[PDB]
Order: structure tokens, then sequence, then C-alpha cells
């Protein structure tokens, strides 16, 4: 097989998003017959330089999650990607840690396949454009960058949150994302702290391309705004050298293989 042109031809630009109606997942299945057992998928006709693993921190969002499997699959496709999705589903009821959930995805994802580039998404955000492309580039990127619960444009232009993309070895030079930073807030901003503190720069595509959906919800329980996250993103510079991949441990509970997806259950423990 050729290598994929550089840009995929199959892109069709603006779409109309939707939260408004119910979806099935096995009609999902159906409308998307090349998506393999666990949600892999690679085109039959060339072989694509992006190894994409994309990483959902997940718990008590089925709904959403329907949502994002119906609108991203026929999008990676579009984009000629060779992708596995991963829901990393967070065990028990305690409070709930985004990113040490992200880097669980990084490291059990890598046990599967060879992946070289990993795109980090809330489960309620939908891209707008099938240009604003789910894989990586030369440096870190931002790929959520106009969300229209921001008022389609970034909050400020530090923000990293939402939806990024990180090569394997733009993720392991940060040491991974940072595992205390439990509740709401601030685990973005220290990351984007880590990426500049190790000589890098965000790359993100025009506003108008990076359009995204939120899918509008309520506050979740056991997810509460951290308040020690203002001083948290103050030292990243200290802590990422020993807080992160190399202090990181948890245990995998259960691993399911579902049409779309895998979903990887796992016990990441309460705070210290
Ligand atoms: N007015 C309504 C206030 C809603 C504010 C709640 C905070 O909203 P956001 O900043 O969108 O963050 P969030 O969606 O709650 O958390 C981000 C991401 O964590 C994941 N997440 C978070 C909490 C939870 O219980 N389950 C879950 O899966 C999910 O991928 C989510 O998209
Ligand atoms: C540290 C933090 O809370 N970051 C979140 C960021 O916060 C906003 C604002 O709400 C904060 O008061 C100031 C403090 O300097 O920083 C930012 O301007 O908001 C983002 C969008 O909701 C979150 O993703 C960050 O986690
Ligand atoms: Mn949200």
């Amino acid at each position: 097989l050729p290598a994929c042109p550089e840009e995929s031809p199959l892109l069709v630009g603006p779409m109309l998003i939707e939260f408004n109606m119910p979806v099935d997942l096995e009609l999902v299945a159906k409308q998307n017959p090349n998506v393999k057992m666990g949600g892999r998928y690679a085109p039959r006709d060339c072989v694509s330089p992006h190894k994409v693993a994309i990483i959902i921190p997940f718990r008590n969002r089925q709904e959403h999650l329907k949502y994002w499997l119906y609108y991203l699959h026929p999008v990676l496709q579009r984009q000629q990607l060779d992708y596995g999705i991963y829901v990393i589903n967070q065990a028990g009821d305690t409070i709930f840690n985004r990113a040490k959930l992200l880097n669980v995805g990084f490291q059990e994802a890598l046990k599967d396949y060879d992946y070289t580039c990993f795109v980090f998404s809330d489960v309620d955000l939908i891209p707008m454009n099938d240009h604003n492309a789910y894989r990586c580039f030369s440096q870190p990127r931002h790929i959520s960058v106009a969300m229209d619960k921001f008022g389609f444009s970034l909050p400020y232009v530090q923000y990293f949150g939402g939806v990024s993309a990180l090569s394997k070895q733009q993720f392991l030079t940060i040491n991974g994302f940072p595992n205390n930073y439990w509740g709401w807030g601030g685990e973005d901003d220290d990351i984007f702290n880590r990426l500049v503190f190790r000589g890098m720069s965000i790359s993100r595509p025009n506003a108008v391309v990076g359009t995204t959906r939120h899918i509008r919800h309520s506050r979740d329980k056991k997810n509460e705004p951290n308040p020690q996250r203002f001083d948290r993103i103050a030292h990243t510079k200290e802590t990422m050298l020993s807080d992160g991949l190399n202090s990181l441990t948890y245990q995998v509970l259960d691993v399911q293989r579902y049409p779309l997806y895998t979903q990887i259950t796992v016990d990441i423990g309460t705070p210290s």
C-alpha cells in the first residue's frame, strides 16, 4: 500500500452538529462498517503515518459518549487515520481525576499497538469541521480552539483544555500529565506549563476550522473545583519532575472491547 496523501482528499469541511436526537450504537456500528472491534480503524487503500490513540477520560457520561462516537467515527475515518478509541472509565464513586485517567490511557493504549500519537478528548466535545486534524504535529496541538461555550474563541491564549494531541515523544518529554489534580480545574493549565517548560509551543488550527461544540451539561457529582489548583499550577516546573508517568500506579479492573471503542475500567485511587 502506498502512503496516504499528506492531507486527506475525503474531507468535506463544515458539518451540522446536533445533540437533540437519540443515538443507537448498534446502528452507528452498522453505519461505520469498517471500524473493527474495540473501535479500531486504518485505511484499506493506503498507509497512514498517523497511528493515533484517542483517549477519553470518563465516568457516568454514556449519553455524551454515544454522541461522541456517532460524530467522531465518520470524521476520523475521513481523516485517514490508523486509530483506536479508548474510554478510560474511573472505577468507584470518589473524587474524579481527569488527568490521571489520561495517563492510564497513554500507558494502556501502548500495550495494544505501536501508537505514536495521542489525542486526549473530553467526552462532550465535537469538532464542527473535519479539517480540524485529530492527529499530531511538530509541536503539541490544541484542537478544540473555538468552542461554542466560550463564544467561538479561546477563553485565554494559554488555554489548552478540551481536546489536544501530543506525539509520544512530546508526552514522554513532559513526564506525561500530573497525577494530583483531584476534582475540577487547573490540570490543563499545568499541562500547558509542562510543555512550555520543555521548550514547546502550542500549535492550533484557525478559529473557523477549530470550531467545536460542547454538549451543555450540569455539574457532575464528585468533581468539585479543586481549591488547591491555583497553588499547584504555580509550581509545575518543579513538580513535573517527579509527578506524572514516573510516579504513576493504578489497577485495571476490566477491559471491554465494544464494536466502537475499548473501555478500560480502572482504579486510580484517592488523594496522596
Ligand atoms: N452550569 C453547568 C456547570 C457545568 C460545569 C461542569 C464543569 O464543566 P466542564 O469544564 O465542561 O468540565 P466537565 O465536562 O465536567 O469535565 C471534563 C471531562 O471529564 C470527564 N468527566 C468529568 C466528570 C465526571 O463525572 N465524568 C466524566 O466523564 C468528561 O470527559 C468531561 O467532558
Ligand atoms: C486554574 C484553573 O481554574 N484553570 C481553569 C481556567 O480558569 C480560568 C478562570 O476561571 C480562573 O479564575 C483564572 C485564574 O487565573 O484562570 C483562567 O482564566 O478555566 C478553564 C476553562 O473553564 C479551565 O479549563 C481551567 O482548568
Ligand atoms: Mn463538559
